[PDB]
């Protein structure tokens, strides 16, 4: 399935592409729809970018405070955080932060900068058993998001799996793990997207994206009162170059799973 009905109407009524996954750690079950069929990630990325550093961090334990310099030449398109630090330093927990929270593009590519670039991240991804997510290019063009393009795409179904690993299995240390869900939680830019669709008790932490043809992405942990951790990855794609972002689309999927 009934859940399936509701999501493939959605996704009709919506008039694009829709791809979902849900584990609910209860019972270990998943909800799954359009799961194995890839989407362009957009910001949603920067997660692994992230986890990556934090990864690296447990061999060099000063890692997060080394500092890297900001320069006119490292501005993209969108850099809310950089942009207050240019001519300066920031350490390596500031830009995880900043990509995290505020998905600051030129955070991101000096996190992708330090672990070697895209192929370092993918690697990174394989080292933990998703064999599907790749990571090609920098910011900002790894956002085009163009049909059929398999740059820069996962599918929801191993997102998802890999989002479980790391925020609630052990793929990083404790402390690691722990500081990857306090950033996720901290998150700014969510309010409208999975979240909205869910109960206002319920804790989430969360990384939207959005990019070319209309895509509107969001990734989250979920704690619900009194139950155990869920897993969410709402993905959303559309016809149109120019299509207008839909995190209404992304917010009636977290309600229809989760009811
Ligand atoms: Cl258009
Ligand atoms: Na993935």
């Amino acid at each position: 399935a009934d859940v399936q009905q509701k999501l493939a109407e959605l996704e009709r009524q919506s008039g694009g592409r829709l791809g979902v996954a849900l584990i609910n750690t209860a019972d270990n079950s998943q909800i799954l729809y359009r799961a194995d069929e890839r989407f362009a990630m957009c910001s949603t990325s920067k997660v692994m970018a992230a986890a990556a550093v934090l990864k690296k961090s447990e061999s060099e334990p000063n890692l997060l405070n080394q500092r890297v310099e900001i320069k006119k030449s490292d501005l993209v398109n969108y850099n809310p955080i950089a942009e207050k630090h240019v001519n300066g330093t920031m350490s390596l927990a500031e830009l995880s932060a900043a990509a995290l929270q505020y998905s600051d593009n030129v955070a991101m590519n000096k996190l992708i900068a330090h672990v070697g670039g895209p192929a370092s991240v993918t690697a990174f991804a394989r080292q933990l058993g998703d064999e599907t997510f790749r990571l090609d290019r920098t910011e900002p063009t790894l956002n085009t998001a163009i049909p059929g393009d398999p740059r820069d795409t996962t599918s929801p179904r191993a997102m998802a799996q890999t989002l479980r690993n790391l925020t609630l299995g052990k793929a990083l240390g404790d402390s690691q793990r722990a500081q990857l869900v306090t950033w996720m939680k901290g998150n700014t830019t969510g309010a409208a997207s999975i979240q909205a669709g869910l109960p206002a008790s319920w804790v989430v932490g969360d990384k939207t994206g959005s990019g070319g043809y209309g895509t509107t992405n969001d990734i989250a942990v979920i704690w619900p009162k009194d139950r155990a951790p869920l897993i969410l990855v709402t993905y959303f794609t559309q016809p149109q170059p120019k299509a207008e972002s839909r995190r209404d689309v992304l917010a009636s999927a977290a309600k229809i799973v989760t009811d």
